[PDB]
């Protein structure tokens, strides 16, 4: 069975982690403002960032508008952009540096013209989650392994924390890169859980629930609604 809001909930959590500083792994400082973010989301949104990361502790970028950076980030984390003649140049200079062709063409359009322009990339959640899964299957940006009876599972701290309060609480307090789970947890069970965290699809039903409870993955308990029409 599928959990059709799962992706969205993950993106909203990843976004909230950002706005509070929690569980991020990189930071932009510009004009005194700090913006924390996750490499894996940046790279899933932008070929520029992906390429930048194949190369360094620190890198200098030729962006100087903070509000602009702030909105490109917001877009990457919510799939919404609202362009006005108040902000269009800001955004444009940032999108131009990052070679984000979408945002650029949209800025050019608005500018060719009171003029407002909203964009929304449909099913963004889904797309981003798919990229995070793919990254995960190759060890890209994974900053933790979860060991279950000798089997290591690579993953992203931030994604696990998006679905599990156990992992949210653990990673907010410790920075250890290896994590063992209680002996009751089986590899097949954690597997299914891991797949659900990364895909929104779930397929012993008791041990799975036990494991979900220990991880405090509340969304798995949402069974939906049966509507009997007679």
């Amino acid at each position: 069975s599928d959990f059709p809001q799962h992706s969205q909930h993950v993106l909203e959590q990843l976004n909230q982690q950002r706005q509070l500083g929690l569980l991020c792994d990189c930071t932009f400082v510009v004009d005194g403002v700090h913006f924390k973010a996750h490499k894996a989301v940046l790279a899933a949104c932008s070929e520029y960032f992906k390429m930048l990361f194949v190369d360094k502790d620190v890198v200098h970028l030729d962006i100087s508008n903070a509000a602009g950076l702030g909105q490109v980030l917001e877009f990457m984390y919510t799939a919404k952009l609202s362009l006005s003649p108040e902000n269009v140049d800001d955004v444009l200079a940032v999108a131009t540096f990052l070679q984000m062709q979408d945002i650029i063409t949209a800025c050019h359009a608005l500018k060719s013209l009171a003029q407002t322009l909203q964009m929304e990339i449909p099913n963004f959640g889904n797309s981003i989650l798919e990229c995070l899964n793919e990254q995960r299957l190759q060890g890209l940006y994974c900053d933790v392994s979860v060991v279950v009876k000798g089997h290591a599972f690579k993953a992203h701290r931030a994604v696990l924390a998006a679905s599990s309060s156990y992992f949210r609480d653990l990673f907010n307090n410790s920075r250890s890169a290896v994590v063992e789970l209680p002996a009751a947890v089986q590899p097949q069970s954690f597997q299914q859980i891991l797949s659900f965290c990364y895909t929104g699809r779930l397929s012993d039903q008791d041990l799975l629930m036990y494991t979900a409870g220990f991880l405090q993955i509340q969304e798995i308990m949402e069974k939906g609604t049966e509507f009997f029409l007679k």
